[PDB]
Order: C-alpha cells, then structure tokens, then sequence
C-alpha cells in the first residue's frame, strides 16, 4: 500500500480519463483470496448494510442486503493467483488455468460514474477454469490490488461486460472477519 495519488483516488471514486488508463499485468492481484460471500450470509457484514441503510434515505436495509447478497454469490470459496496461474476452490474441487491478459474495457454506469475491467483468457485446453475472467477493482493503473470483484464465464468477453449483477468478491485470505468488515465500512 503506497499512498494513492490524486488521480488514483479519484479513480476509485469513478472519475477518470480514458487517456489515463493503463494496462496491468495479473501479478497486481497474486495472493489468496476469500469469497466474502460467507461473511453475507453469516450476517457477518450486516453492520455494513445497517450503516450504509442508515446514511442512505432512499435504501432500506433489505434493498443494501439483497443488492449484495446478489453481487457476492458465489461458490468460489478461494482464489490463489500466482506466477501467472489463477486457482478457483469450489467444494474441496480445484481448477487452475494459465491466464493470458487480453487488455482492458472502460465502462460508464448510469450514474456517470466509470471503472475498468481487466480482461484475461484461458486457451489451455486441458483446463477447466472459465475460458474468460475479468478483474475489477477500482484502480486504473498498475497497482497492487487490496481486494477485487471477478466476472466468470465460457461464453464471450462482452457477455462479462454486459454483467451487472453478480460479482463475486474477493479480500486477501489472511485478514479476519473483522477486518473485512472494518475494510468495507471505510475505503
Ligand atoms: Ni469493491
């Protein structure tokens, strides 16, 4: 953790120019990583949503939960990336592929906010990881990341673009419960 720059904190806030935008490689996001899906469900992170219910007027508790509880599902429990493999835990079962970086994809919401997927393949054909995985994670420039959302799927880079919904989430393995919640109150 450098401090961010001006332009790097802005970014994470969604306000950046295309011309700013950089590539990465996937060692920004070597490490294992939990799903925080469990934390959701446990009720682990409701005093995010209290909080986040309470400073928003127009949110009730269960629109914040649901929103979430839609974004994290999933039953890629661990990830572990490492000299350019990405490993996916589900049920005691591991799949493993080579990931090659395919570039990035700047995306505006609704809002007028922007972020940044960075998109990777799998073209070894012994694997049986998603053909196509990309990262999101706040950050539009080389940096290593502090916690990412991953879209996943064999069917084509833009069917991932056009995903808005789930987004299973992943925070380094080694923090505690506690300080997952603690990150997700702030940042
Ligand atoms: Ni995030």
């Amino acid at each position: 953790g450098k401090p961010l720059t001006e332009v790097e904190q802005k970014a994470a806030n969604g306000v950046f120019d295309d011309a700013n935008v950089q590539n990465r490689t996937l060692s920004d996001w070597d490490g294992v990583w939990q799903s925080v899906y469990p934390l959701l469900q446990s009720g682990k992170l409701d005093p995010v949503f209290q909080k986040k219910a309470d400073a928003d007027k127009t949110k009730t508790f269960a629109e914040i939960k649901d929103y979430y509880h839609k974004g994290y599902a999933t039953d890629i429990e661990m990830i572990g990336i490492e000299d350019g493999i990405v490993e996916f835990h589900r049920n005691n079962e591991t799949t493993s592929c080579k990931y090659d970086y395919d570039g990035y994809k700047i995306l505006t919401y609704k809002s007028g906010k922007k972020g940044v997927r960075y998109l990777f393949e799998c073209k070894d054909p012994e694997s049986k990881a998603p053909k196509y995985i990309q990262f999101s994670d706040h950050i539009i420039a080389p940096r290593k990341s502090s916690h990412f959302h991953i879209f996943m799927g064999n069917d084509s880079q833009q069917s991932l673009l056009n995903e808005m919904e789930n987004w299973p989430t992943y925070y380094p393995y080694q923090l505690s419960s506690e300080e997952v919640v603690e990150e997700m109150m702030s940042h």
